[PDB]
């Protein structure tokens, strides 16, 4: 009767192609016309049926596709920074998917995620971000791995990198709080 609802509800199978073949779980949920064209509704649908493959999303929100630089940057324009310190944007950000371990495809993500973070004082440029984001990402990675016996200390984190932002360093404080913060918890 009014079960014709239970038929969008098929948009399980978008997600079932979409897990491995991510350009066809697309291709597929606007052949139905599930999903929009535009790409804010990819950076959104990427964003709403969290049943998709969390590293197939990764994979995806950050190709080298003209559709998916933005794609991606609308999806990273659908995550709010506002009011809160870096790291949680990172935090809150780096959840939505599982990083790649792919050089080229980091950059794209952690270019617009820095340099969209320096538009919604410590921070000298937007390219402080884009290379704190990684003090960050190396941070955890070091601390928060088991084999690395030997983990990585406080006048060692915040010491190493000395001058994130132009030629002076960034405040021997906003490294150490931050450093207590994954030290206390683990982004992965």
């Amino acid at each position: 009767f009014e079960v014709i609802k239970q038929q969008k509800e098929i948009i399980e199978h978008g997600i079932e192609l979409f897990n491995k073949k991510p350009k066809r779980g697309i291709q597929f949920l606007q052949e139905q016309g599930m999903l929009g064209t535009s790409v804010e509704d990819i950076a959104q649908f990427l964003h709403q049926e969290e049943r998709l493959d969390s590293t197939q999303v990764g994979d995806f929100l950050g190709d080298s596709a003209r559709f998916n630089k933005e794609v991606m940057y609308a999806y990273v324009d659908q995550l709010d920074f506002c009011e809160k310190e870096f790291v949680s944007a990172l935090r809150t950000f780096l959840e939505g998917f599982r990083l790649p371990g792919e050089a080229q495809k980091i950059d794209r993500l952690m270019e617009k995620f820095a340099a969209r973070y320096i538009e919604c004082t410590l921070f000298a440029s937007a390219d402080t971000a884009y290379v704190l984001a990684y003090s960050i990402i190396m941070l955890t990675t070091d601390l928060h791995s088991p084999q690395v016996k030997n983990k990585m200390t406080k006048e060692q984190y915040i010491k190493m990198n000395r001058g994130i932002n132009d030629s002076k360093d960034l405040p021997e404080e906003y490294l150490s709080s931050i450093y207590e913060e994954i030290e206390g918890k683990k982004i992965a």
